[PDB]
DNA sequence: ATATATATATATATAT
DNA sequence: ATATATATATATATAT
């Protein structure tokens, strides 16, 4: 396992505004919505990356339709870009207006990777994302997801995101707990990490061989239920714990005679599954449910981006079979009703900073990404292939 | 002879974040109402599980929409997450606001099989669910419902539900008295139900063979549904209880009987897999077999079109379900608007066969530890009873 | 029927309707009305002036019928079996009409 | 393009943007404005550097290029030709792809 | 300001 | 498998 050492540092980056910065854009904010037919006080600042809250509290009788009507001439008053209003803090009485910084700060993934909160999250699959509006890091767990969409416009970054949540699972297990399909119709970008001791098929090349590896996944999740059935236990992590707490003393605790290995997760992480679902038909699209349907203790996780979300291409059939969506910058709300069911992914700022469900439901969230560099990736995967070899589980095309 | 203290006791019960100072909040909505354009007048409280009934009560002049379309800030106002408003009581003349209290108790599945009328239900067949918005016990009788539906939503307890009708069904029965059958292609979920006495079945795995599980619940449902009319009753309710009238008469008839429940889920394999035959014997054994004993509860996770056909939807009386896409999917098997209000992991939206407006229960836990005592209760007295002809 | 909203009873004739649809969410009755109208039906009458015909698409209440004399064939189930007494009841009035 | 109305040309990269829509009613500068994208193409490429693929609907524009070292294919007044251009165009960008 | 009728745009049911 | 229509949802100028 290759260590941290090989990304960009924490910088230092001082355009983090002044208290006075604040204050003044909050006076200013008191004054102009006091022009307006609204009064309200100030309470708290929160300085964020690339947008900022104002935890304001308006008096008494002030609607908040009444705020998110006089957005945009707000916007122009304060001479800021645009404004988008928080319609309700989780536990908190007060109504959120957010302004975007207009020098707005990159994050670099070694500032995601710093926190406590990853290298001792104790699951081997974790998505790390990047800091939140308030700074926090929000990494969450794909084996509790238990799947991920990604949409967004060309150039919006999903290039990006798939390697941040590729790194992200590279830097935490070892071959013999997380394994990985890749597949790319798109041929260009995501052969880069060809060589690693974790990668089952190579990453293919057309549609063509790899609906049959994908069909294999279905033979796999198969061969998964049918030994989860026979020894008992249900969830794929609780097999994992059942072999190995069971062979404290050295057996390899034959099964239905020959031998148990670990249980390895697997994860299925298509880069444009547009092309495929297209150029197919619906056999494929009959696939994607097939494994979306009985996974999430099957220990097969799959990753999905696109180009468009629209339904001639994420119907029904898979809607509700993949919980946790994450939508980058688009073009509608169409759109973005379509793959975020709130809403509100038109107002993207780009470049990441992307919308997020959690494992709950109907509350989106936005945290921003991290800038991954091709040479970071580069790195890690020369550590890779010095620190192992190249590792197939082949015929599976 | 079944126990019933078998499973964990009432341990606590949360206190709901104060006993008397809810007053208090009731004073802060009055102010808070009184904030806006309102004048109002709150009466008692009723503090239910996790939500949260107002008694509410509004001066004259005021309509309801000055409430409704007010219910957000509301909600932003008083500290809390996301309430709504029931425009009627049946009844007295106040106005329902409920509103969630976050510290969701999370039910005692023993507590609501301590519930008077579940020891005092008449049917040897129940169905316990828990909690209502009031917190009542709302154990229905799937003898009276008589088709159930539930659809899917992955993180609610679309598990947790069945095996929490199977265990209302197993704590209160004889093996003389209940009997079921598993389909299930999800071989994962449910197959620790081998090793009942209750059954009358294999656990089936595969789906070949549930195709010759369904052949077997065709032919015993029309065996038995002329032997009904050749015993001259209209419906098995009556049919059950006129041989058990004969039966203890005392008189051997024998002229040539128990319940049967068939418990299958994960329903669309079969009609997307092995094909149309599926549907076509579902229909006939839908409809038909409504006064006929077979109950034939099903629960799938996608319900639009190819999953669930109109005739299979539309036999079944009594339906339930989770949160879902807020699509057509939302009303398909909800029968009302419940795409995202319902908030999974926990409550369900139940519909009696009369009075079809959907009501809300507060679902009960079960633990798979408490699944595996009971399974090993019922396999102490485990005398099995299969058939071949499947 | 039953009586209006003074009390007075309200009693149609079938031959002026021409012929009737019934709604109901499954609320007030469904079942319970079209049991009132053809037990009207059954105490001013004779078998050898109006016989009836009915689908049982679900075969719970109405198959209580069997067994009067003007009744022209026992319960039907099938939808694929109702199309014949459809078609029956088209080539009945066809003949009919000639 | 031209300028704003401040004073200065807004000279923008089609080598970013990356695509492009172009839209409005009849005489309002359409075509001139194609000639203004294609004339200032024609100013900095080669035909090493850059060349054409045209497709005309309306033969009555783009006729003029016919004959320049800048294209591909000619001027495709024709309907069918201008599907076989979509598929070449498509079959050279996956094979530039692998 | 705010509920109403209208025009536009999307997702699904279905004929070939 | 593909093209077509209707139903449903959704944004918009209006009389209240
Ligand atoms: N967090 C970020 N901060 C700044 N720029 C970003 C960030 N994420 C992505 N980008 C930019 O987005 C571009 C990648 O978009 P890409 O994923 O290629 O879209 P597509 O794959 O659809 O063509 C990169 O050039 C990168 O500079
Ligand atoms: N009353 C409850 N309290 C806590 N968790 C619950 C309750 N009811 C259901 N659950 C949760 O529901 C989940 C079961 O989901 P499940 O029915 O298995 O969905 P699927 O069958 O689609 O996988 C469990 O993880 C459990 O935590
Ligand atoms: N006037 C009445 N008073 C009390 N109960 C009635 C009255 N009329 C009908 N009902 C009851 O209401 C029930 C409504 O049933 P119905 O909606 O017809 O069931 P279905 O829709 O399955 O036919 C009937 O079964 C009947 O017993
Ligand atoms: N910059 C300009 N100055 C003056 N006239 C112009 C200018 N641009 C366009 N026009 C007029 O508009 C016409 C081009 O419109 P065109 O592209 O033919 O629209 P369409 O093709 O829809 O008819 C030209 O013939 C010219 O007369």
């Amino acid at each position: 396992l290759p260590p941290l050492s090989l990304l960009d540092p924490a910088e230092v980056k001082q355009k983090s505004y002044s208290p006075e910065s604040l204050e003044a854009m909050s006076r200013l904010l008191e004054i102009k919505l006091k022009e307006f037919g609204v009064e309200v006080s100030v309470d708290s600042v929160h300085p964020g990356p690339v947008i900022t809250r104002f935890e304001i509290q308006p008096a008494a009788g002030v609607k908040v339709s009444r705020i998110s009507n006089l957005a945009k001439d707000l916007a122009r008053s304060l001479a800021v870009i645009s404004v988008r209003v928080v319609e309700v803090i989780p536990g908190k009485t007060t109504v959120g207006i957010e302004i975007p910084n207009e020098d707005r700060q990159m994050v670099r993934f070694s500032e995601v990777l710093s926190s406590p909160e990853y290298d001792e999250h104790k699951s081997t699959v974790p998505l790390a994302l990047g800091h939140d509006i308030g700074g926090r890091p929000i990494i969450t767990d794909l084996a509790k997801m238990p799947h991920l969409l990604v949409a967004g416009t060309t150039g919006s970054g999903k290039s990006v995101g798939v390697n941040a949540m590729l790194l992200s699972i590279l830097f935490k297990s070892t071959p013999s707990e997380a394994r990985l399909i890749m597949i790319d119709p798109k041929m260009l970008e995501l052969s880069i990490y060809e060589g690693i001791p974790h990668l089952l098929c190579p990453v293919v090349t057309d549609m063509k061989e790899a609906a049959n590896a994908l069909r294999w996944s279905v033979a796999e999740m198969e061969r998964r239920y049918r030994l989860m059935a026979a020894m008992g236990v249900r969830n794929l992590a609780g097999f994992n714990r059942k072999v190995k707490d069971a062979e404290e003393a050295g057996t390899p605790l034959t099964d239905p005679p020959p031998q148990l290995s670990t249980l390895p997760t697997i994860v299925v992480v298509v880069d444009e599954f547009a092309d495929m679902m297209m150029i197919v038909g619906k056999k494929v699209e009959e696939l994607i449910a097939r494994i979306a349907q009985k996974a999430r203790a099957a220990g097969i996780h799959l990753i999905l981006a696109t180009q468009r979300p629209s339904v001639d291409v994420i119907t029904g059939l898979i809607k509700a079979n993949i919980p946790t969506r994450i939508a980058f910058q688009v073009s509608s709300k169409i759109d973005s009703r379509t793959i975020l069911d709130q809403g509100g992914a038109e107002q993207l700022l780009g470049h990441g900073d992307m919308l997020y469900l959690p494992p709950g439901t109907g509350l989106p969230i936005r945290v921003h990404g991290a800038f991954v560099s091709d040479d970071e990736v580069h790195r890690v995967v020369e550590a890779w292939k010095l620190r192992g070899a190249p590792d197939y589980i082949e015929d599976i095309l």
